[PDB]
């Protein structure tokens, strides 16, 4: 077993239907990695393409400061394994939970930094003719040393020129994707990112469906309890515009003075 021989498990850091994720030391270099171990996907199943595309996405994207770095992927004993960098801050979902626990919140300066950093990650992914298609807090990872946000969980990644859309989290999904219009997919990542930042800013849990879900897709920004500058508010708002073409690209996004 490569997993057993090459790596020492330190802590279970994730669990789900796929399998489990462990914080591990690689014995050879002594460094810490996040290693996901998943069962074999069933024949002709969505979980199949998902796990397959994760590795391809990592392969194309390779090393970038705002994308979770891939180190290797292999299979043995009827499981798939992928070895990625370990982000010691967990995900943005974990960070938001910690804020809830201590009743703290991300200030505007921190929200701008989150938006700019993940924005730079998207700009890179989009420049390689790919889209992420599952941006949300739980897929944004955090490295502290101060803080670096890195786009992770690349299982929904697809090409803009031959789009294969697996329906993502309904809470973050732009209306035109639901309508099976895949002609503006990078703008779907932009929509999702805005709502990710809105979650980080202290908004109530986003709706999965219903009237509140539609209000957002009509371009109405969810309520944010803390005071934010008008220019920052207006940027988040145009990022969720009903017309994808009115949403800024990632390139246009990161070139906002406000950030
Ligand atoms: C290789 C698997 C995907 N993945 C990464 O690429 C990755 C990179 N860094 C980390 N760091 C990480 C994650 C979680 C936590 N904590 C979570 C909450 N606990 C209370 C304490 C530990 C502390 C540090 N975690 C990472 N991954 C990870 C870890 C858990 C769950 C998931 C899924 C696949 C659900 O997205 N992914």
């Amino acid at each position: 077993s490569r997993y057993t021989t090459e790596f020492h498990e330190l802590e279970k850091i994730g669990s789900g239907e796929f399998g489990s994720v462990f914080k591990c030391v690689k014995r050879l270099d002594g460094c810490i990695y996040a290693i996901k171990r998943s069962k074999k996907p069933l024949a002709g199943s969505v979980d199949e393409q998902n796990a397959l595309r994760e590795v391809y996405a990592h392969a194309v994207l390779g090393q970038h400061s705002h994308v979770v770095r891939y180190f290797s992927a292999w299979a043995e004993d009827d499981h798939m394994l992928i070895q990625n960098e370990y982000c010691n801050g967990g995900s943005l979902a974990d960070a938001i939970s910690e804020n809830y626990r201590i009743m703290s919140y991300f200030k505007e300066a921190e929200l701008k930094d989150l938006l700019l950093q993940v924005g730079r990650g998207l700009r890179y992914i989009h420049s390689m003719s790919l889209v992420h298609m599952d941006i949300k807090p739980s897929n944004i990872f955090i490295s502290r040393t101060k803080v670096m946000f890195k786009i992770g969980d690349l299982g929904h990644v697809t090409r803009i020129s031959s789009p294969q859309v697996e329906e993502g989290d309904s809470r973050f999904l732009a209306n035109e994707v639901l309508q099976e219009n895949y002609t503006h997919l990078p703008k779907a990542d932009i929509f999702a990112l805005a709502l990710t930042v809105v979650c980080a800013a202290g908004a109530e849990p986003l709706p999965r469906n219903g009237d509140q879900w539609h209000e957002i897709r009509q371009g109405r920004l969810p309520r944010i309890p803390q005071v934010l500058s008008q220019e920052f508010t207006e940027l988040l708002k145009v990022m969720i515009h009903p017309d994808p073409e009115r949403r800024p690209s990632a390139m246009a996004l990161v070139k906002h003075s406000v950030l």
